[PDB]
């Protein structure tokens, strides 16, 4: 069916941050997404999907048992030991619903494959809170507990076959380090992030997310890491990025299933991101991914904390999956980027015949 999926619900606002109320991961990023999606008259267009609980099982798809237990014991804690166990991590806060919401998105996410997957929808929108890409099998980090993506990905799998060819494009400004690793040795997934790197300055700080890192063993050439350094960049460099590097390979790939992780903290007004990209550049974006996998695309927001950006962002990617016009947006590149564009061309020119 030629429809367009959405699951939104407000039990995943529950997950706070008891010591700072004004944290940037703010439960309102999802209830002023589905507000924006009212408004613009765009939710009564999609069919509601309902969400649901992911189980400990469909966990284990990507996690280790101990980080399941391990997270799941928060939902009895008091605060102070909620305080002890985020500090475990790299940038956590937990709060006795943290774990239920991590299970609610990654649900949500299931039920959203599984529309695509049997042809109740063509494609569809998650508008879900925690985030999950910098999730690793064995530890939360980044305001990320379970990495919904990859989980998504593996859950596609369980239900079509291990081989199914799903490609996930991290457009989030951070570096998906967990989505990265947990599909490293793997050519059933190609993972592609765009990321603000800055030589390893920008979080999650790690050498991991430049360029030369392509994958490895039989999953050497699936990993597509595309770094930005020396400042701000947007549409224009998001779109040579596509253009380049995304497209060609993902055509090549010829998925059967895309996941985007969908951060917009790469957006116009992002504290965190300090990049510039538009509700239309989000809009072209997806576009292009709607003609990959017969048009079977899930979107799945991550981070992106300007509230007004990241509604009016989200909200033109799923006036896309409609099957809306594309909004009108050539800028010379900031020079670093298109040294960032050669570099990654140099290094996925020996694993894709498109790049040469
Ligand atoms: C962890 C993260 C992004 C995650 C994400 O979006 N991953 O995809 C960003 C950190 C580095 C950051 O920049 C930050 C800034 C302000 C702040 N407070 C004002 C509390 C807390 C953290
Ligand atoms: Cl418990
Ligand atoms: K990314
Ligand atoms: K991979
Ligand atoms: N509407
Ligand atoms: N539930
Ligand atoms: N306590
Ligand atoms: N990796
Ligand atoms: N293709
Ligand atoms: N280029
Ligand atoms: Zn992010």
């Amino acid at each position: 069916s030629p429809i367009t999926g959405l699951v939104y619900d407000q039990r995943m606002m529950l997950h706070h941050n008891m010591w700072d109320s004004h944290h940037p991961e703010l439960p309102q990023r999802i209830s002023r997404i589905f507000s924006r999606h009212e408004e613009l008259r765009l939710l009564s267009r999609c069919h509601r999907i309902p969400a649901r609980l992911a189980t400990e099982e469909e966990l284990a798809l990507c996690h280790s048992s101990k980080h399941i237990s391990i997270i799941k014991s928060s939902e009895h804690m008091k605060p102070r030991d909620l305080n002890r166990l985020g500090d475990e991590y790299n940038s956590i806060f937990i709060s006795n619903e943290s774990y239920t919401c991590a299970l609610l998105a990654a649900g949500s996410c299931f039920n959203s494959a599984q529309a695509i997957l049997t042809g109740q929808v063509r494609n569809a929108v998650a508008i879900v809170r925690p985030p999950g890409h910098h999730a690793e099998k064995d530890t939360a980090c980044g305001f990320c507990f379970f990495n919904t993506a990859a989980l998504t990905a593996r859950y596609a799998q369980s239900i079509t076959r291990e081989s199914l060819r799903v490609l996930i494009v991290d457009w989030d400004v951070h570096h998906g380090n967990g989505t990265q690793h947990i599909f490293e040795e793997d050519d059933s997934v190609l993972y592609i992030s765009l990321h603000r790197y800055e030589d390893g300055a920008f979080f999650p700080n790690s050498e991991d997310a430049n360029y030369d890192k392509v994958g490895l063993g039989k999953g050497r050439g699936y990993n597509v890491n595309i770094p930005w350094n020396g400042g701000k960049m947007g549409d224009p460099e998001y779109m040579a990025a596509f253009h380049h590097l995304v497209m060609p390979i993902a055509r090549e790939f010829a998925p059967e299933l895309v996941l985007v992780s969908a951060g917009f903290d790469a957006a116009r007004g992002d504290p965190l991101g300090g990049f510039q990209v538009t509700p239309e550049g989000y809009a072209h974006l997806t576009h292009q991914l709607m003609s990959l996998a017969a048009g079977r695309v899930l979107i799945i927001l991550e981070g992106g904390y300007n509230l007004t950006s990241i509604s009016e962002s989200m909200s033109m990617c799923t006036s896309m999956l409609l099957g809306d016009s594309p909004p009108s947006l050539l800028t010379p590149l900031k020079t670093s980027a298109t040294v960032s564009i050669n570099n990654v061309l140099r290094a996925h020119a020996p694993f894709w015949s498109s790049l040469r």
